[PDB]
């Protein structure tokens, strides 16, 4: 995983939001956290092989605050209906 990644993932808030790993500029897979803090950092120890290859692939870690879960529910559903990103199922 490129070591800005693994910054970004490190300094990630513990607060509510959406998340979109890119490649070249184009999203491969986007989610959703309760705790942005918590699930990002699931990706350093990938417990399957998508979310190693996610975690190698990306060039590029975006993250999106959001005002509560709900938000996060509808941005995330939004995000992935407007991208279709390629891991995303
Ligand atoms: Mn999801
Ligand atoms: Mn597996
Ligand atoms: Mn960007
Ligand atoms: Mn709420």
């Amino acid at each position: 995983m490129k070591e800005k990644i693994r910054k970004k993932i490190l300094l990630a808030p513990e607060e509510p939001g959406v998340y979109i790993f890119k490649n070249k500029g184009v999203p491969i897979y986007i989610g959703k956290a309760k705790r942005l803090s918590n699930r990002l950092r699931s990706y350093l120890n990938p417990q399957t092989e998508k979310v190693f290859r996610i975690g190698e692939e990306a060039d590029e870690l975006e993250t999106i605050v959001v005002m509560n879960e709900r938000e996060a529910f509808i941005l995330e559903a939004n995000l992935i209906k407007k991208y279709r990103p390629k891991y995303n199922v």
